[PDB]
């Protein structure tokens, strides 16, 4: 039988009657937390403590990069983006400090991965990118960006580059229009999957854009099973888990109906379809999951963070260290 799984959000603060419902469905692999369900870090370890009396087995994932990109505010470190960290005699050493210290307190909340670091390249040309990406020089980036993931590790936290191949091109937004990137496949493979190729070793998981490269497969990536088989496992080596990125952004109308957008998205190998912010699209995807009679995919069990949730971080010289040395770049407070 077919792998998948499905990666849910909720609307509130703590767990309506549905939302508990539809958590106990196994065809449900994740949850994703946004701004609207954050309120204090308390408020958060017990959201999560009561996700997981229903499902322990539950990835539990946030999308915490720093810069302008942080939900988790109020109760945390406020996290440089990643251009800060850039331009800094030890941006390397930095990086691995950001990302330890991040995946420490989003792991000391109870959350399990961060969708962390951004392997896209700053060309100076998409809307999505700009401050988010390590850099524009490829090579550059992906030192940086696999020293983040050295620290992430060392923090007990699985990583998760996006956006695969390279959503810094593409002049449009995924969210609101349907990207187009017209290069080359040799040129992408010189520019912006440089970073995915070097960190694919070291990287857990991975999450297609919703660009379209015309000169590769008419459909978008995270649809496209040249994009996903050929040349991210055959090709780049990747081993780890494929979370689709978002289902219901309109860089993945392009199929249609939601439940279509996640039969598209797992026939092409993604191991996980993210559909937020329409409750009535991920019951549809859900449906369609039940009648497919999907099994979650093995891999996705590496996914779910080693460190311990708890306040006790705070008394690990690592925080020390990372505290001090951040401070004094002026990228923290
Ligand atoms: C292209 C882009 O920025 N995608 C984001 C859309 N929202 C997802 C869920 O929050 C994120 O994981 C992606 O980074």
């Amino acid at each position: 039988h077919m792998q998948g799984s499905l990666m849910l959000d909720i609307g509130g603060t703590w767990l309506t009657a549905e939302d508990r419902q539809i958590l106990r469905h196994p065809e449900v692999g994740g949850l994703i937390i946004f701004a609207r369900n954050i309120e204090h870090p308390a408020q958060v370890r017990e959201l999560c403590a009561a996700i997981r009396a229903i499902r322990p087995d539950l990835l539990l994932a946030v999308d915490q990069e720093g810069g302008r990109v942080q939900r988790l505010r109020q109760g945390f470190v406020r996290l440089p983006a990643m251009r800060a960290i850039a331009d800094n005699p030890n941006a390397e050493e930095l990086a691995e400090h950001c990302g330890w210290l991040m995946a420490t307190e989003v792991q000391a909340v109870g959350l399990d991965l961060s969708f962390a670091p951004v392997l896209d390249l700053d060309h100076q040309r998409s809307a999505v990118v700009g401050s988010r990406a390590f850099e524009g020089d490829p090579e550059r980036a992906a030192l940086l960006a696999g020293a983040f993931i050295r620290g992430m590790h060392a923090a007990g936290m699985a990583a998760t580059g996006k956006h695969f191949p390279g959503h810094g091109w593409a002049e449009a937004d995924s969210a609101v229009a349907i990207p187009e990137d017209a290069r080359s496949l040799e040129e992408i493979r010189r520019s912006d999957l440089v970073p995915f190729a070097r960190l694919a070793g070291q990287l857990d998981a991975l999450m297609p854009a919703h660009v379209i490269y015309p000169q590769v497969d008419p459909q978008p990536a995270g649809f496209s099973r040249r994009w996903l088989q050929e040349i991210l496992r055959g090709e780049l080596k990747f081993d780890g888990v494929i979370f689709s990125d978002d289902l219901s952004m309109a860089g993945a109308h392009v199929v249609g109906d939601a439940a279509s957008r996640i039969e598209a998205a797992l026939a092409a190998g993604c191991d996980m379809g993210l559909v937020c912010n329409d409750r009535a699209s991920a019951e549809l995807a859900l449906a369609a999951l039940q009648r497919l009679k999907v099994t979650p995919p093995s891999r996705l069990q590496r996914m779910r963070g080693k460190g311990y949730a708890n306040t006790d971080y705070r008394q690990q010289p690592r925080w020390l260290e990372a505290l001090s040395a951040l401070r004094a770049a002026q990228l923290i407070d």
